[PDB]
């Protein structure tokens, strides 16, 4: 059975090396391929900067810190946040980064992250 928080260890990606610049074309598929993607470890996050998130496609998948008071085992408490137009689906902490399918590009870090399945 699926825990409600696991840790991944996310691979963070160039903007300017995704092939995938996005899950989806609605909110819904953009959550639900990024958490498949995520079970699969096939998932990469993009750390923002300006002139990032024009060079990725909407709807954008964020993962967020969900909790600033403890960060087990150097993992960070994450959830998912989606963006479209301008409005949110979701409401949490900063912003870690925009998560990205993973097609084997080289990763320039690793983000450990403790994700809340849901
Ligand atoms: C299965 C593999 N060909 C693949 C599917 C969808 C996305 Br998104 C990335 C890789």
């Amino acid at each position: 059975m699926e825990k409600t928080h696991v840790q991944l260890s996310l691979p963070v990606l160039q903007v300017r090396d995704v092939l995938v610049r996005g899950f989806g074309d609605s909110v819904e598929e953009v959550l639900s391929e990024a958490r498949q993607h995520l079970k699969d470890g096939t998932c990469g996050l993009v750390e923002v900067e300006k002139g990032v998130l024009p060079q990725l496609e909407q709807p954008y998948v964020f993962i967020k810190r969900s909790d600033a008071r403890t960060a087990p085992h150097g993992h960070v408490m994450v959830e998912l946040v989606a963006e479209l137009e301008g409005i949110q689906y979701g409401r949490s902490g900063e912003t870690l980064g925009v998560l990205v399918p993973h097609v084997g590009e080289i990763p320039v870090a690793y983000r450990k992250v403790l994700l809340r399945k849901n």
